[PDB]
């Protein structure tokens, strides 16, 4: 049973007829098709074309603005173009690919109008109602190549479109749906309509088979524009493809992989306050490899020994941790009291001020950053 909405262009046609039918649809979803599209036949012979016509450039490199040609696992090949209008910036890697060129001029009347009608659906600002227009917007081509697993990925762009609704899957709003439509386009919306909508909308990850072909059009206001757009593209761009990352922004990549390890540790604190204060209920201290378990099931992963140590790097006041008689590591809440607890009666807030002041000093420093918590080390 479909539950994504559909647009059928046969009965509404027109801007006036079509703006409310799509508000509509945004204030519930994010994910929609398109009906009886009039150049639908001819971008599906493109596609076709694809196949043995107008193969990726491999020669052509893969540089920092994520543009050009770029070899992936398993025989699949990725192929980028971005678009700027802003004279200031420079994309200079012109498509030279013809069919990719056919398809992007029919996407871009399409996507550009749908953009501008979804900013009027559920952004407010007067300023932004201008902001994607003939004369300003960013766009990026993307197509993948199988010479013959899913990815998941979040858009933050305000609208991407796919020619083809097949091989892509969304979540409703609890488990991925598989999008099988040969007759209609797939549009989704990405973080920054969903930002600009203050509350109105809210997006959603999709995820594509890179095996199949996909082609995708995404289009933003020009990427200077402030909410750092190009801050999120990169973002984005650098978790889509990290092995790019680490040649070219193996900094930002570093400091992403960091901010995992940042969100761990605190999630452990937590999880470690309520499996400490449950077993106390019960003189001597509980050996930590019998709290592991308990503590793996509500972290939702394996957590070992060397993990509880992370934290006493945070902050080596937060447990008391020794060795037993039985040479085993034993950990309790602290009896007595610091200069902390005596002027700061949160523990939680304790350390989480800690931890974030220590994150914030591995990336002002210069030094390599670090992409996780050293374990503390305890003497025998």
């Amino acid at each position: 049973v479909l539950r994504v909405p559909v647009i059928d262009l046969n009965r509404v046609s027109d801007e006036e007829q079509l703006l409310p039918v799509v508000r509509a649809i945004l204030l519930q979803h994010d994910t929609f098709l398109l009906k009886n599209y009039a150049n639908k036949a001819v971008l599906d012979a493109l596609l076709a074309g694809l196949t043995t016509k107008d193969l990726p450039d491999t020669s052509q490199g893969f540089d920092a603005n994520f543009t050009g040609t770029l070899p992936l696992e398993d025989d699949v090949w990725l192929e980028q173009y971005i678009f700027d209008t802003d004279p200031q910036l420079r994309f200079d890697r012109k498509c030279r690919n013809e069919s990719l060129c056919s398809i992007y001029s029919r996407l871009f009347k399409l996507g550009l109008f749908f953009a501008q009608l979804c900013v009027k659906s559920v952004v407010s600002s007067a300023e932004l109602q201008d902001c994607i227009s003939t004369s300003h917007y960013a766009t990026k081509l993307t197509r993948y190549f199988n010479d013959n697993d899913y990815v998941t990925f979040l858009p933050t762009g305000v609208l991407t479109i796919f020619p083809c609704a097949k091989a892509i899957r969304y979540k409703p709003s609890n488990s991925w749906v598989s999008i099988d439509e040969p007759d209609c386009l797939l549009f989704h919306t990405g973080t920054l309509l969903a930002r600009w909508s203050q509350g109105m909308h809210t997006t959603s990850p999709l995820q594509i088979d890179p095996r199949a072909n996909i082609v995708s059009l995404t289009i933003w206001p020009p990427l200077t524009t402030p909410i750092t757009i190009a801050n999120h593209l990169l973002e984005q761009q650098i978790k889509a493809f990290p092995k790019v990352a680490q040649q070219y922004y193996p900094r930002e990549l570093s400091i992403l992989r960091l901010q995992d390890a940042m969100k761990f540790v605190k999630e452990l604190f937590t999880v470690c306050e309520t499996v400490l204060s449950l077993n106390a209920l019960s003189g001597v201290p509980p050996e930590l490899h019998v709290l592991l378990p308990q503590i793996s099931s509500m972290m939702k992963r394996k957590i070992v020994q060397d993990d509880i140590l992370k934290l006493l790097t945070i902050w080596s006041d937060a447990y008391v941790v020794e060795l037993n008689s039985r040479g085993e590591l034993t950990m309790n809440l602290p009896k007595r009291d610091n200069l902390t607890t005596l002027t700061n009666k949160s523990r939680t807030l304790a350390f989480v001020e800690r931890a974030e002041s220590w994150y914030q000093q591995v990336i002002a420093s210069k030094d390599e950053i670090m992409t996780d918590v050293p374990a503390f080390k305890i003497n025998k």
